[PDB]
């Protein structure tokens, strides 16, 4: 398991990571995590591997994209002094060109997406054990739906940045792709975005699966 | 304009027609019809057609499949005495077997629909003057996506009943095809059923146009 | 269409126009501009010209005489860089005259009326491609009434402004006047301020028929 | 003082006499008389007339035509067994017709209301030490407004039944038009029927006069 | 009638003045006013004299004592430059004494009370029209009640300093105890001091009297 | 400890006893007693007798005059099969008198008082071990406010009716009197009925007092 | 995987099962399965075995015993037809003995447990595929605590019935031991009943091994 | 009786002392006491001391540790000049080593609780007449239970504390313990923290025993 003893995991995004977490502290066993992956991770964490004694911190904001995330990174990543960093941003950043295509000012176009995203990373990186880059997604099973083939864009340019990094990678979108070869999106979320337990279990999964969690452990 | 001084408008269908109307009643001035399409529709006819004292209802439920109109068709619509009945329902019986596809009791297939829908229309076609069929509508441009696929069908079988019956007839499908030419979906619903002012907007216009709505009047 | 693709239009005025709109930035399609003629014509815009990528403001704020739109004009017009201007302001300026007769503060009487309208409208037309100002409007149809008598007066200033100034105009009264030739105000508004849907409509087609929106664009 | 020590004085109506009363009961010293003219005319009787003892109880319910207070009379008057019933009627008999005008069973035309009343005052007399018949009222001072001009017609009614049944009497719209010298309309009742304290108090006064109150009593 | 047209007259006191005025403003007849005496001095004073074009402020504020109101003289009395200033303070002061014995620095004594009344009311006399001083009240017919007894002693300081200074002067105080030689004080008031509708107006009427209010003016 | 280990103990009575009990059962730890004198019992009785395994049950029901309880007496306490009874009830019977002295529907006279008390006693001890009887009280000194000299005379029936019946005693009034010889009764409740912690303290120890509870036990 | 594709699992019990659940129905992606470990096996189940179409249904009640679950069992168990029950029950069949030790008929003694248990298992055994019987549990290391001590009694009888039965089996209790290991109750539960996420996850991860869910799928 | 008249007794703690009260002043006899120990060591002394006159100050605030004792020590015990203090503080220093066991810096250990209470003991004790120094407690009977375990040591430091200060000293823990021989702590606790009215109960009598309270006074 590549988070150890002790250490502190910071989970940093928007709504889907946020799921209403406490505010500011976003800290604690007992509903502070919110009602999503981050909660789930914790929970299954703690079933599984008790002993390991991590302290997990969920600072989502709904509606954040990445240009919010460098506002608050100061204040609510570097600040909190964590072990590991795990970020997934991308959607708003993607979704606003869509839903408000005449608000531009509201758009992150790739080029600021990746700089930025890549300017938070790089400064983290010495500062802490370890990153996780998780991809945006979106819940459709269609490459070339216009929002799909832009989320997929962003998505590789996590996936550079994670490899020009070196940070540990969640592909989300390859974990809900396979879903939708059996499920509508429908089924996992009205509006392609925010999904039921289902799909935050998806999430946690795809998490969990990349920092070498065991269901059942061997022995 | 096909509606006549002193005659009584009934609508009937699902969430989209609904809006939050008053129950049962479903009937005033100041807010009664709901916030939606019906609501817009009778605006208008107001501001341009202030004589013709027309009466306006609106049935709309939220939830419902043909199968709940039939339910309840006698106490909410032919008790109700309509000169002119506008019916758009098709969304739910479709959306229930894209986002539930394993809760089958709440589907409603094609052919049980165009039987129940053609039951309704030839009960009530001889009591009133006038009927108007509108088709259900998914707001997502491609004609490909499983779900529209299968929207399709069902106002495909509008389209015929109309026909068929001499109803008049309303393609909402088509009005939103057109606007769909520059907006992706989301920028109108995210959820690609329920959608901002601007949906609403565009159902009311193309109900209008069907009933010979004039902007500025020749009369 | 007098009104171009890309451009900002910016509504300001009193409850009218504020209608519940979001505070303070007032702008976006799922709620933001509030319920009435302000979202109704950006429905109408996008429904007959999606692509004209319009972006729409809604600054208004209920209770405001032109005193009220002078001390805010700075931070919510002209900070807001609009292209187009929209003003329908007076209503207050003049109802506290009759409902608060004794209150006299509360009044904005003719001269400051026309003095602050005016340097408002000189201040940003040198800012801006277009001003379009709104008359205030009483729904009442006898001249004589003395409140509809002392409103006619004040978007008399309206009219003179507008051509001192060289701006589009929107006589509202005359909107509802014709409607009132059918009509008693209380179907409209029972207090003949605040209107139902319809007389929201009566608005938003004044202001429509104004910057030259056709309701079936010819072709 | 035409009312007697012990006796019980019902006052029934529409809104304005209900004015947010207990149901069903309308009876009690701290609230359930509701805020308006009838609250004050006990809290007057009683800083003036302590000793008297006087029952009150207040059965308006808001929205009622005299249609509706026929259908009430057995239980909320004639079950109560008081000694008074006062009875104010009218202002939405007339109202609907004016702000609803096309759903016409909210209607009751003039035939209608003279019959119903004469029948519900008909009915009580003989049960009764006295019957105090208010008039309708609209805060308008143009006569030949059409809802005040229909509203004078009602009350001219009013006025023929009590003086053929000699029952009491109160002309709340002359009490009002003596203010409406003064003021305008909305400086009293933005809608023109519910007022202020000011009116509420027009009306309790006019009522304690017609039953020889005294301010400072020469007893 | 002493005060005039065009006057502006200000209320200040405690619980029974402010009866939930709005705050801060406390101005204007739709509400702002509370709902106890101080509405219907106002809504008695525009029934019978509505000419006369009078303002009114309540500047009552719930759990002052004098020295409450001495804190926010200068910016709720003198800043408001009122004509006429209408006072009753007191309860709370001798109240804290009775239902806090043991919190003495809640109490004002009669020191402190008569020392701060005065020079309340010897620096407001030269800036205003005139002074109305209503003593406070307990509503309890026994003289050797406690604090009935020290509540008289508190109005006797309000009486001389009503006399060093030239003000009028309202025992309130008197005008309960007329009713109470009928009304045990639960009647009005479980508490003995915030009273029913029946209370605020024998209130009501014991200022009108003093200030030559006439309920039918004479012609 | 007259009470016994297991045995069941039911209080009846109105508000006082009730103080929020949770309806209908009246029976818990954690809150279904309400917040008065029947919790405090039932805290003490388990902090210092844990042993004895007492059932509680509160049948209070705030606004019950002696009539009241007797409407209700099959249900609410011989149905429950109690080894205890405790009632306190007359203070309403006795308040409504002077609060609302002509509504006499809602006054129980003494005579009445006193047949109902005694119907409810002998019909229930037969029944059960034991029962209380606690007075009824007014926390006023005045031996001769008129609303304290009635209530002593209903307490001093009480005191003859558990003498002549040979149930238990608690003189609720005689414990207030003592402690009214240093604090005014608004210090305990400003509406001389319902009391402070303090006085809910004054009637748990009446009560404890006369079951013989020890503070600290010899036992 | 022991659940086939298109069958109905049955979930049963109290607080732990319920856990907000949507009544009376319990069935739906969106919420209505309540948000424990009821909704998180969902969750799992569809991120892993999406083309299984499982249908569930939550019929947990929060404070049930096994009584309880006698009572609604034809209704919520026998007329659902499910393919699986799972069943947890017994917390409070223990927990009333240790909270309320002297309401006895809360208490379900481990006699009548057993053999009400049984009743259940034998008669739906005929009727599904297969059945799941769930240990209860308390969240407390200590075997000798005398809640856990109890609990564990009743646990016993659960494994003795499922082995009699041929019904598959879930110690929930041995799952909590591990844990407990590592962790104080309190860092799971304050009440060492109601858990955080980790508990429902705890939960959920035991149930799911004895259905054997694989995490990562051989298929 | 240690405390005298006129004295002002000052309560500080965590939820155990805050239990609702009026924040920030926490001082009067109709609520602002909270619901537990301190309101109803204040009732009972107002019931059998009532000449006593003492004021009593409740500052508890839910989830402090000492730590935030001493952030505010300055403004909330030495400004109110207290001439008594009461400290019960302990739980939470304790119980976030066993609930948050990871978040180690929420953990107030043994050497920083030692060394700020007795600081603040120090600091306190030349400024007031008298300390009560209460100890901690948990509800819990097993000495062997490791939060149990960490309690008691605890209240061996309060209690070094107390004698190396000669302040009084209230074994809570030991006043539980006695009930804990019956009563398993769920009947008192379900948290083993947050008790009864009769925890409170068990409180409040070990608190008035310490300062000499005599439940009857001899006389």
């Amino acid at each position: 398991m590549k988070i150890g003893s002790g250490e502190k995991l910071l989970f940093i995004g928007d709504a889907i990571t946020d799921c209403g977490r406490a505010r500011p502290e976003g800290e604690g066993s007992f509903g502070a995590l919110g009602t999503g992956y981050v909660a789930y991770v914790v929970g299954l964490l703690q079933a599984v591997y008790p002993e390991l004694g991590i302290r997990v911190v969920n600072k989502g904001i709904s509606g954040n994209t990445v240009r919010d995330l460098k506002a608050r990174w100061e204040e609510d990543v570097i600040a909190q002094k964590p072990d590991w960093v795990s970020i997934m941003i991308g959607i708003n950043d993607v979704w606003r060109q869509y839903d408000l295509p005449f608000m531009k000012e509201k758009h992150v176009y790739l080029d600021e997406y990746e700089a930025t995203l890549r300017s938070l990373v790089l400064e983290t990186k010495p500062l802490v054990k370890g990153i996780i880059l998780m991809t945006p997604f979106y819940i459709e099973g269609n490459e070339q739906d216009p929002m799909r083939r832009t989320m997929d864009q962003y998505g590789r340019v996590v996936k550079q940045i994670a490899e020009e990094t070196n940070s540990l990678f969640v592909d989300t979108q390859a974990a809900f792709n396979e879903v939708l070869k059996t499920l509508y999106p429908a089924a996992l979320a009205w509006d392609r975005v925010h999904p039921s337990v289902a799909g935050h279990m998806i999430l946690a999964r795809a998490f969990l699966r990349e920092i070498g969690f065991e269901w059942v452990r061997s022995r």
